[PDB]
């Protein structure tokens, strides 16, 4: 409905750094981490390789706590 989530804009290789190219913001089902929190997610690392169009959960994210 309204809520747009975090969804990697290209193949992100298990344990990169997150870049701004790396994440768009669309409204997905279900509901990963906010699309608001993209700023803060820059240089933290994904605990495993995240296809193109995968919504980013905060379980991928290491070290991610909201």
């Amino acid at each position: 409905a309204n809520q747009a989530s975090v969804v990697a804009n290209q193949l992100i290789p298990i344990n990169s750094a997150l870049t701004l190219v790396m994440m768009r913001s669309e409204v997905v089902t279900p509901v990963g981490i906010p699309a608001e929190d993209i700023p803060r997610l820059v240089s933290m690392q994904v605990n495993r390789a995240v296809p193109l169009g995968t919504t980013l959960m905060p379980d991928m994210v290491k070290g991610y706590a909201a």
